[PDB]
């Protein structure tokens, strides 16, 4: 299954990303930023933006 949504303004995001950041914290245990990080083809986000969704899909409990 995949990950679910979020009313929001932002670029065309893939929830792709979202089920590996979910996942990979969960088997990696978060505070592996970087780590998991490596999960999706990053180009220019940095360890934040994987803290960042993990930080606010906990805060909606959906992750």
């Amino acid at each position: 299954s995949t990950a679910p949504a979020k009313k929001y303004t932002r670029k065309m995001w893939s929830v792709q990303e979202s089920e590996w950041l979910k996942q990979g914290v969960v088997r990696y245990g978060v505070g592996h930023w970087e780590r998991i990080r490596s999960a999706f083809p990053f180009a220019g986000r940095t360890a934040v933006n994987l803290k960042d969704r993990w930080r606010t899909m906990v805060k909606l409990k959906m992750v």
